[PDB]
């Protein structure tokens, strides 16, 4: 491996969040939840998808300056926006929200993760 | 590595499978779920807990037989049993479920697929 297997974990990991954020949202809605939890799980993405956008070399996460990885990681980008947002309002018992639009919307997030991880190792690996 | 690439990647996915089935499963709570998946989602993490135990050559998942890695095993095994008892009921909107319970649970079980990455990538380098 040329990088870290560090920078593959965090990305790995990054499938992990996106599925445990959803669960921590949808708990929320049912009047059992923890914001705090939601929040801390949410930063946790985040400061692994800052970290494979810049390096990291506290954390030991490379940046990977591929044209494909870098485009990867603005796509996947784009859809964790959105994501974000509708996390936000499933996580608000009062609102109306499109459960079956949030939860196909956290498979996609989740594939295109797995799409990134994938041509991470691709370049990684022998 | 000693272990293929795809070993740590099956390993870490079941990080995600653990959070997925709990997704699935409040979904349902929710009325919006859909049953199919989730037994889909427990048979992918059931799969790949066979072949982390064994080995799978065509899916070219290495064998790991560190003592630590397969107590580890053995550990995530005893908590999976129980969670997925919990997700019947969990996904079940006229039941009475604990909830905090649940995702104290569904963090445990986390915690210790975590911990067996963990395990696998430094005995792997
Ligand atoms: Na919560
Ligand atoms: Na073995
Ligand atoms: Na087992």
């Amino acid at each position: 491996m040329s990088i870290s297997p560090e920078t593959i974990n965090v990305a790995g990991a990054q499938r992990m969040l996106s599925q445990k954020m959803a669960r921590e949202a949808l708990q929320l809605r049912l009047g059992a939840g923890d914001p705090k939890a939601l929040a801390a799980t949410i930063a946790q993405y985040e400061r692994s998808a800052a970290d494979l956008d810049a390096g990291n070399a506290e954390r030991n996460v490379s940046r990977m300056g591929a044209p494909e990885i870098a485009a990867q990681r603005q796509k996947v980008a784009q859809i964790w926006g959105r994501y974000r947002a509708m996390l936000d309002q499933v996580a608000q018992p009062a609102s109306q929200v499109d459960l079956r639009g949030f939860s196909q919307y956290s498979t996609e997030l989740l594939g295109e993760l797995n799409n990134l991880v994938s041509l991470m190792s691709a370049r990684a690996d022998s």
